[PDB]
């Protein structure tokens, strides 16, 4: 998530983190990188709540199943009265998934090991090393280094249109899980997000979710009267904290019987019964650049 | 489907049957002839729900778009852990000659049709009337018959294609899966079809899927599971081959595979039927017959 070199353009990040057993959890992390030049590797790093133990291999369809599952929780919040975008389109699966090379650093040793790490990847100039320490290191360590760091390397020859993927099991320190939403720092202070996540065996944190959702800026539909609404709702077994873009259009089938659109819902949907968290931050921007940190279920 | 000489070999059948207007439908039928040593023409025939009105032509490689649409629906049902590289590891499409005949006329003039294409001997003729004709004429309906001729010297690396518009009689659509009869009583299928504007027939699908024998992965843990699930905007009736592999070498990691998904996927919203019967065998040798949507 904290990506280096800092130029690098990414989108469509998909994440899944599930309890494997009482002391193991698995992180599946998928994204799509846009650069073609790149002669050196992409070093993507991010915080996790415990040491990595082994990498896993998932089936070729997991990616779309994660995304489909997240989307079907949010669709339920929307009211999209348009069937235009229609006719699925002739794009075909063709590019094979690329795999990041994974290693792990205890948060406590990263500051003393980072330059060594860049060097093993042929990044030796002062320019690159200072960029990393200025824009990346800070999103990976804080004087209270109790969390770990996943170091993901992407060899440079990868094919543009590929999904870059990785998955591994780790051992959470103290019933914590870190969903790696944070990005490397940038000069403007505004960050763009485009990610969905599925995380199970987790406790609800209404306040952390409110803070994240209130900070979100949604995409505009460019209609005259659009308004952004903020929701902090609870149904039978779900808690929903999100924003939605809403507006009105006159009835084509009735007279003054208007249509109340409710689209681009982004936020957090928590299933109180399954203990599952669904997150969607699709094309939204925010000044908050942080991970979501939760407590796992205890027994 | 109903191919003569009864001894020819075919694979990769791609079917697309769509409503063109209120009274008209178009059938696109693609396959591949394997035999390379042919002198006397391939005669493929099958029932359609009404008379053909125009034989048509499509852009080259329409074949790939139809197959990708059906593949996309079934691929979603799978859990494959394979390492398949990036796509590729020539030939324009060849074309069948198409004409039409009703039940009645074929039953008595089939002999003639045969001779007309070099099939003069009593051997060929009795074989057609024994293996082919019974899959084409039924005394309980009228049904017309598409007559497709593939001329010798065609390319095998090419696809053999045909397409035409026809006027369905009685609001019906016949999806041409049935093959010529053979003595083993088992039928191998290798076809995908996209059929729009049709009503769901849950029972006809269940029966056809239950009869399927799936290909194997030669695994000790493989089993065939039957699925009849919904999305209540999507209905999936199919069989899948499931198995587990593991290699406690690295770490005790287990992969749960679910592949070779074959059957019927009906989109209850768009009224579209996706059918996949790829390398499956069955005792049933029958077309699928449905009702067109009446808007």
């Amino acid at each position: 998530c904290v990506i280096f070199p800092v130029e690098i353009d990414v989108s469509q990040t998909i994440i899944r983190d599930c309890q494997v057993d009482k002391q193991t959890r698995e992180l599946v992390y998928i994204n799509k990188i846009m650069n073609t030049q790149l002669t050196k590797p992409v070093l993507m790093m991010f915080n996790i709540s415990g040491p990595i133990r082994s990498v896993t291999r998932k089936n070729n369809n997991l990616r779309d199943r994660i995304k489909s599952k997240v989307d079907e929780q949010f669709d339920q919040l929307e009211r999209d009265y348009s069937d235009q975008m229609d006719g699925f389109h002739d794009s075909i699966k063709y590019f094979k998934d690329e795999h990041y090379s994974v290693s792990c650093q205890n948060g406590s040793v990263l500051k003393s090991k980072f330059a060594k790490i860049l060097k093993s990847h042929d990044y030796t100039d002062k320019k690159s090393i200072e960029a990393y320490e200025k824009y990346c290191l800070p999103k990976l360590v804080d004087e209270r280094n109790d969390y770990y760091v996943a170091v993901c390397v992407l060899k440079p020859g990868f094919e543009n249109g590929s999904n870059q993927v990785l998955s591994f099991e780790y051992n959470p320190i103290g019933n914590k899980v870190i969903v790696p939403f944070a990005h490397e720092i940038n000069d403007t202070g505004l960050y763009e997000y485009d990610v969905v996540a599925y995380v199970d065996s987790v406790q609800f944190d209404g306040e952390q979710f409110e803070e994240f959702v209130q900070s979100l800026i949604l995409p505009s539909s460019f209609k005259n009267s659009e308004k952004v609404l903020y929701y902090n709702e609870a149904s039978k077994n779900k808690s929903m904290i999100y924003k939605a873009l809403e507006f009105t259009t006159e009835s084509s089938w009735g007279k003054s019987e208007k249509y109340n659109w409710k689209i681009f819902c982004n936020g957090f949907i928590y299933d109180k019964k399954s203990k599952v968290l669904y997150v969607k931050l699709h094309n939204v921007t925010s000044a908050l650049n942080k991970n979501v940190i939760l407590n796992t279920i205890k027994a």
